[PDB]
């Protein structure tokens, strides 16, 4: 049997089994031209999990690694707690215990990663921002069961999220969507779902928030801990609260199915006065070992 | 960091990635008293898979181990591929090459196994049949998009399948059910979904028949390799042949999700002239290393 070193990462979390798991196999000693689409496909399918990963040997002396990234259906160019949970193995994988950046290798192109004390962050490539008209509006306050405190809108930021602010943290939590009216009316608007956010007013850390992401189109009724969600949240919240200083974004996420995500967005005033939207999280290696590969 | 042994354990395969994978952990050195149920259904969710299971000490010298079996959702009493891939699990764990037989413990009882070169064996506990109305009969004949060569019926297996034959494995293999359809259907008839088959007519071996399992009301659009429905399959089958030998149905599942299952379903005609139902299958380990636990 062929086995090559596996690591299934628990993202966005220092405790396992609280975050977003990704598998990672570990292709840093094969060629990649032996491996087929198929295959790698297969894998993914297999594991059943959101994205399955995996590291090779990168084009250029210039990136660390290259990383490629699917879902049970297809791969991606890319997707933030893939490569999160994948920086964190690779430095494992490769006996790592010093960096503090590296440049992953993928479809998107090169995406710089920095670790700060275990803190794993790169920047988002996409985070636009599209309002959206009051009657989609209406009807959403209707399948949620809550009222807005402002107005949601649409943000693209890899899927199609809804945002929308509720009065604080609490009521986020607490929220009991009508699924099937989600699923309906996202189906109806080419959305993918949901995220709802309120902020937790009370607390020592300013801009706070309790998030949520729904997508039961997708047969995903509550995401867990959502990484795309929460640049959503923080490109959302620029646009409604228009920051004039870099500002972090504390979010926590998935105590409803019994997970505890922590996510980290900030959303970065740069140089020229524009903003970048970066994101960062623990990851915590849950399972180890080896798997068998053809 | 406790880390306990893990293995993912294809089952019905002895190639990796073609079977239907269970996370099996080893616990059997740390006493169950000391693991609330919270923690296990927490990893079951975690790990995402159609069941996780847990070694632990049996209570009693009489079985070699007992398992506890979880869904994402919860416990379950027993599952048959999850006993399957525990099995080959245990056996690796405690370094047995030589073990013909052994007997699980779990909330079922007594569930004596065999192990025959690779073949692992165990009598399913329930294979009930009754036959559905022939208004139920048509419907479903127009969500698969085929006639039926028998009358269906509804087999108690664990979950409520319909089981249905078409005219051969081919046509089988070709089907294109409407899911939402037959998700509607099921819905209201209170059933998991169809169970389809047809035999391999010019096969080498005897009463082979390809298989296909569609549960879309619980968002399984196809199970890929379906244990409790090969159960339901071979009970079926009883009823309609009236077999008087002890029969063996060969079955193979999952090629249009690109797997490829197989399934041995034993009609067994016992010195009572009664009959019992017998499941079995190859199983092996694909991923092997530890899993952090508290």
């Amino acid at each position: 049997t062929l086995m090559v070193p596996f690591k299934q990462v628990d993202v966005f979390t220092e405790k396992p089994f609280m975050g977003n798991p990704v598998a990672v196999i570990n292709f840093l000693e094969i060629d990649e031209n032996e491996v087929s689409q198929e295959e790698l496909q297969a894998i993914a399918n297999w594991t059943n999990l959101s994205e399955t990963t995996f590291l090779f040997k990168p084009s250029d002396k210039k990136y660390d690694y290259k990383l490629r990234i699917f879902t049970p259906r297809s791969e991606l160019p890319f997707a933030g707690h893939p490569t999160i949970g994948s920086c964190k193995a690779f430095l494992e994988f490769t006996k790592n215990t010093t960096a503090t950046s590296l440049v992953q290798e993928c479809k998107i192109g090169a995406v710089p990663i920095t670790i700060n004390e275990g803190l794993i962050s790169f920047k988002a490539p996409m985070a636009d921002y599209e309002s959206i008209s009051s009657e989609m509006i209406a009807d959403y306050e209707k399948a949620i069961g809550l009222k807005f405190i402002k107005p949601p809108a649409l943000l693209h930021t890899g899927p199609e999220w809804i945002v929308a602010l509720v009065e604080d943290a609490e009521t986020c939590f607490n929220a009991n969507p009508n699924f099937a009216m989600l699923a309906h009316q996202t189906k109806q608007n080419d959305h993918v779902g949901i995220i709802l956010a309120g902020p937790k007013k009370e607390a020592a850390i300013k801009n706070s928030y309790e998030m949520r992401a729904f997508a039961p189109v997708i047969n995903v009724y509550e995401d867990p801990v959502c990484g795309s969600g929460s640049v959503a949240l923080a490109r959302y919240l620029q646009e409604v609260y228009k920051f004039e200083k870099t500002t972090d974004i504390t979010i926590s996420e998935g105590g409803r199915l019994k997970r505890n995500g922590l996510m980290l967005a900030s959303i970065k005033k740069e140089a020229d006065n524009s903003t970048s939207y970066y994101i960062a999280g623990h990851a915590t290696t849950v399972i180890d070992g080896k798997i068998k590969v053809h």
